[PDB]
This record gives C-alpha cells, structure tokens and sequence, in this order.
C-alpha cells in the first residue's frame, strides 16, 4: 500500500532531530532531480512495538491526503535500517521558528497560518484521528509559510490539554480544539510559552478555578474571542473544528475584520513626565 523505496535512492544529509530508536535527517530522494525529503530512521535492535508504533505512524500518514498534514513520500521497510520518508518542511518546528522570528510577519500572515493548522485538524477530526498532542512544536513550516499537522501514532503535556484529557484520560478531537486554542495563543505571542513559569499543577488548579491565558499584544479581538471559546470547560460548548476553519476563513477574507484589537491588560506601567 506505501510506496516502498530503495535505500538507493535515499542520501541522508543532516542530522535535524533527536535520536533514541534513530534520527530524523534532511537528504534527498531519486524518483528527474532530486527532491529534498526528511528521513526517519528506526536502528536495529528496536521492538516489536517500536515496529509497530514507527511503521504505524507511516501507515497513518499514508491514509492522509491534505495540503495541511505532512505527505509521505514512502517507506523504506524491505531492508535495514527502516525509514520513514517525508517531504521536507524547510523551516522547522513551528514553535522555535515563531521564537526566531520574534514580530517579523503581519497580524494576516499569523491568522493565515491558524486557518492553515485548523483546516489540517478539521481534516483529521473528519477522519476519526484524534491528535492527542497538538502544540506548535508539533507544527511545521515550509517556504511558502504553509503550516502542516505532524506527530502522527497513538503510543501528558499539561498546559495544552484539555481538563476532561487530564482528569480522566478523554481525548477526543474536542480536547485537541482546546489545544488549538492554545496553538492560536502560541501563534499570536511569537512561542511564549503558555502560562509563562506557572507549575503543571499551578496550571490545572488555574484551569479548574476559571484562568484563562490572557489576551496577547497586537491580537485581533476576534482571534482572542475565538481562542476563548475553545477553552470552555464544558467539552460540548466549544467549537467544532469546521466552526473555526468557518470563522478564520471569514476574517482573513475580510482582513479589516482583523484590525480591531482586543485590548492588552499591560504586567507593567512606565509613566513620563
Ligand atoms: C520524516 C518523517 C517521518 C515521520 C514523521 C514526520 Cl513528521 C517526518 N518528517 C519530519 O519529521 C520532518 C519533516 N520536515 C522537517 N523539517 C525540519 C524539522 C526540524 C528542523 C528543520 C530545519 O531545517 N530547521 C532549521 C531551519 C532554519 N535554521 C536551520 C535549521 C526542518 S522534520
């Protein structure tokens, strides 16, 4: 079903990710030139259930066909080591790269790249995936600022769940929206890291007592009204993906709709005489 590649084909580059079970590399692949791609190695001596997970995720991806999910370009199964072979997204982790980037795109190019993420969460919510581990570390990002869902698998990163998630293990694609809710904050602040040096447990006594993230600078009244309400405590009040796709397509087809900031409660006063 996966297209199986020759490890012929496969040249492994760069080094660009983290390596228990292997690393994840930049190369190129044959298939006409060269295409860039992004590799994923499993090293001999791995499990049965490290075969099953990693195989598993390509499998997953294998079933997806969107602009905003990462494409698989195939497999490397046959022979050793194994490898997964995705395109490759030039500009890394979407979470570092905002951080890198800190002020440097407009309030339209932000909300672009949420319709982005939430049109790719709307497509998986519809296929009965639920991501479990939506974040903008988990987001990347090409050269066209094209965001795509990655992270794919089944087998608790506190300040992005949802309470139902937390309290008693129910993921569903509405805790992944509460997630997006914390994306859309992670996006319009340029990666602050959410809820700033609070404790996880500082965090959820927060969360179950009625705190929410406060509004970002610069950020569209209508981006932090929506953020908002996917934060409602109650799961089935919060929008379905296909709302904030709905809502985010709107505003940026209307992008004087963006202009109206929500006010910034500021942790600061300078006063001059
Ligand atoms: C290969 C694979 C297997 C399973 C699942 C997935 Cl999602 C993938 N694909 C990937 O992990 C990746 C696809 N594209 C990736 N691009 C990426 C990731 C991290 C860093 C960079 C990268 O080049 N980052 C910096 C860019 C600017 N400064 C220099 C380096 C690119 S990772």
């Amino acid at each position: 079903f996966t297209t199986e590649i020759h490890p012929s084909c496969v040249t492994r580059q760069k080094v660009i990710g983290a390596g228990e079970f292997g690393e994840v590399y930049k190369g190129m692949l044959k298939t006409k030139k060269e295409v860039p791609v992004a590799i994923k190695t499993l090293k001999a001596g791995y499990t049965e259930k490290q075969r099953v997970d990693f195989l598993g995720e390509a499998g997953i991806m294998g079933q997806f066909s969107h602009h905003n999910i990462i494409r698989l370009e195939g497999v490397i199964s046959k022979y050793k080591p194994m490898m997964i072979i995705t395109e490759y997204m030039e500009n890394g982790a979407l979470d570092k790269f905002l951080r890198e980037k800190d002020g440097e795109f407009s309030v339209l190019q932000l909300v672009g790249m949420l319709r982005g993420i939430a049109a790719g969460m709307k497509y998986l919510a519809n296929m009965n995936y639920v991501h479990r581990d939506l974040a903008a570390r988990n987001i990347l990002v090409n050269s066209n600022l094209v965001c795509k869902v990655s992270d794919f698998g089944l087998s608790i990163p506190i300040r992005w769940t949802a309470p139902e998630a937390i309290s008693y293990r129910k993921f569903t694609s509405a805790s992944d929206v509460w997630s997006f809710g914390i994306v859309m904050w992670e996006v319009m602040t340029y990666g602050e890291r959410p809820y700033w040096e609070l404790s996880n447990h500082e965090v959820m006594k927060a969360i179950n007592d009625g705190f929410r993230l406060p509004t970002p600078m610069d950020c569209p009244s209508a981006i932090y009204q929506l953020m908002m309400q996917c934060w409602q405590q109650e799961r089935a009040r919060r929008p379905k993906f296909a709302d904030i796709v709905s809502i985010l397509d709107k505003l940026i087809r209307a992008p004087d709709s963006l202009k109206t900031l929500a006010d910034f409660d500021p942790r600061v006063s300078i006063r001059l005489p």
